[PDB]
């Protein structure tokens, strides 16, 4: 999911 998600990805490098 929100490693799928500009949002996320960008907020939770550590797990993208």
């Amino acid at each position: 999911g929100a490693c799928s998600d500009p949002r996320a990805n960008y907020d939770h490098p550590e797990i993208c």
